[PDB]
């Protein structure tokens, strides 16, 4: 089954599921950023592209793993990754579930936030220097959710994923959604 994907791409790393969202999917990385912006997962040209994870993640080192997903407001890809802008759809939705190499992880979602998307990209970290910093970038993106998740319990050993996609309030604007990996 992962191997099947694996044949039809070789860019497959992993599957994911966002609990409470239509979001179940492979997930693709290529050797940069771009490319599956704008190609389907036979690689085909496309206007939705795929689900693709940062092209520079080390998925065995990294402690934050950045996955990247269009929305173009059709409940397709990261399309409903919007309703996390509601707090009540928030507290009641709180999983992401990520497969790999025959192994599921599960992660909750503690930060949710919209911005610019240069702003964006110049804060986004999977490396960390040393854990001081890592503990300071984690309360940064903590300390920037609209809503608080009770009894997260953040700290410097915890492994994070973050999920962004394009939102429409502003010009440019992206929402981020960050989670912690539980159990």
């Amino acid at each position: 089954s992962e191997k099947n994907l694996k044949n039809i791409n070789p860019d497959y790393r992993f599957w994911i599921k966002v609990e409470g969202t239509n979001i179940d999917f492979p997930v693709v990385q290529g050797k940069d950023n771009d490319f599956y912006l704008h190609h389907n997962f036979n690689k085909e040209k496309s206007f939705s592209g795929s689900i693709f994870v940062d092209s520079e993640n080390n998925l065995n080192d990294d402690s934050n793993i950045v996955v990247y997903g269009h929305n173009m407001r059709n409940d397709t890809m990261f399309a409903q990754i919007k309703h996390f802008k509601n707090e009540n759809f928030f507290n009641a939705n709180k999983y992401v579930t990520l497969y790999r190499e025959g192994k599921k992880s599960t992660f909750e979602i503690f930060s949710v936030y919209q911005e610019n998307a240069k702003d964006l990209e110049s804060e986004i970290k999977t490396k960390f220097s040393n854990k001081e910093d890592y503990e300071k970038y984690l309360k940064e993106q903590e300390s920037k959710s609209l809503f608080k998740r009770d009894g997260i319990d953040l700290n410097s050993n915890d492994r994070i994923l973050t999920l962004i996609t394009c939102g429409y309030d502003f010009v440019n604007a992206r929402i981020v959604v960050v989670a912690k990996e539980i159990d």
